[PDB]
């Protein structure tokens, strides 16, 4: 009864043109009302005027040429243009232009579709390179830690609080029996602690999450049955998943 | 006969997915389909005519959005929500749809129009995309806060220079074992200034050689601001790349010799 189509432009999501090729400039005969909720006109301000007007300084005249191609030729286009709100606002406008033509081919209107893309085109890009200097930067970091800590010959360990899971320097895995490349967690130097020292770096181990740094005097015997005096000095990192940074020293020679 | 519809064209023609439902029908199906829904799914027209838009759902699909649905449809009231839906392969994606009631003159319900924007970008990988640069955030100030503390625990004369520009960083170690003020400005020539200039050129050679980034050891005499003699060992490495940063380590040997 009503049209279904002339409906389903009307409240469509689709921010939507059509013009008339046939009057002076080729100008809008129509905008749906996502169209002037995308720009911030009032239908009035956007009737009888050519769609250039969406345009501005940041506007490559490459695309306004494709356009201006396509449009003579009566061909239809797809193009990412930076076009301008009411406001001034720019946005990445996923445009599509597409020419209505008769059963005999007589072009009667041009239709469009111009879907506001700045999230891919301009944030998803700029959030993606941000990640990159981050990613570069921690690996630097990282670079200049393990550096300090193979140079100076550094016992420098790391312990997630909660999930116990540790990093082990050269050095610190040659203080206790471990292997160059061996998984670490506070379970494997628990099995090396002596019996009578265990309960004292388990309950140290445990008050590490106030952030206050401590020391730890205990004995070892490794897995070579050698018994090793041990003085570490620690603080752990507050925050969402705490970080306890220890450096360990083999005291055993002053004895 | 000669004119043909602008909107039955703009509906053809535009990228966004659309739907036209027949109320009027049993369950209310698809009666039109434009090329753009077709190329989001992958299904073919013959495919979708004549079905509920229901077969868009799936495992993944929140049951309070399609009684939310359900709901605007039996109210004849206009709906936007944000839903999972899956194409023909199986592929989920993030479906911001919006339905509208289509009503005549005398305000009788004629058909349904509906809208499917794929919004998986906003809502699924800008979200793991932003979850994943707090998370290296977080890592790089944990990473500093581990120098930090090594330098600072350890007693490490670290410093770092900038291979062109020549800014260095130095340590409070470092700073005390040279003549420097806690915070105050150094410079490789701050250091120069200092080394013994039957020495001087060896620094400087060592220093300029640097960036192929093969590690190297000097030992070198300073005379500090206070006319003191110390005998220094660095042992330094410059980190390659697209701005070359230099990392050493100096010790006092005088102690020693
Ligand atoms: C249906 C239709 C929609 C258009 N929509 C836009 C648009 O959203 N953004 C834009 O920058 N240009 C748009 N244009 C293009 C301009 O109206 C114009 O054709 C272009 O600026 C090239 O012509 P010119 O060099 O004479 O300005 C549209 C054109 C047509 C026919
Ligand atoms: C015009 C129109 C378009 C619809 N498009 C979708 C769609 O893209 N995705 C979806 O999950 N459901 C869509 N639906 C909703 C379902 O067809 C259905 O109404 C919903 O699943 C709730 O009804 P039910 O509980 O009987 O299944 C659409 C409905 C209408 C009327």
């Amino acid at each position: 009864a009503t049209d279904p189509f002339r409906a389903a432009v009307e409240f469509t999501l689709m921010p939507m043109l059509i013009t008339n090729p046939h009057l002076p400039d080729n100008p809008i005969v129509f905008a749906n009302p996502a169209f002037l909720k995308l720009t911030g006109y009032e239908a009035d301000e956007v009737m009888g005027r050519n769609c250039r007007f969406l345009q501005g300084h940041g506007t490559d005249p490459a695309h306004v040429r494709a356009i201006k191609s396509a449009i003579a030729a009566e061909k239809p286009i797809d193009i990412d243009i930076i076009n301008y709100k009411k406001s001034g606002e720019a946005f990445w406008n996923r445009l599509h232009i597409s020419p209505v033509h008769n059963a005999n081919g007589r072009l009667q209107h041009f239709v469009s579709s111009q879907l506001d893309v700045t999230l891919e085109l301009s944030r998803l890009v700029e959030l993606e390179k941000e990640r990159k200097t981050l990613s570069i930067e921690t690996a630097r970091s990282k670079d200049q830690l393990d550096y300090i800590v193979e140079v100076a010959n550094i016992g420098f360990w790391t312990r997630e609080f909660y999930s116990g899971k540790m990093t082990c320097s050269a050095e610190c895995r040659r203080i206790y029996g471990f292997t160059p490349d061996e998984p670490v967690h506070f379970d494997t130097i628990l099995d090396l602690v002596v019996l009578e020292d265990r309960m004292t770096v388990v309950q140290k181990a445990h008050q590490a999450v106030t952030g206050e740094p401590y020391s730890i005097e205990y004995r070892i015997v490794t897995r070579l049955g050698e018994t090793r005096w041990l003085e570490t000095r620690a603080k752990a990192l507050t925050g969402e998943n705490p970080l306890v940074l220890g450096i360990v020293q083999d005291v055993t020679e002053r004895k």
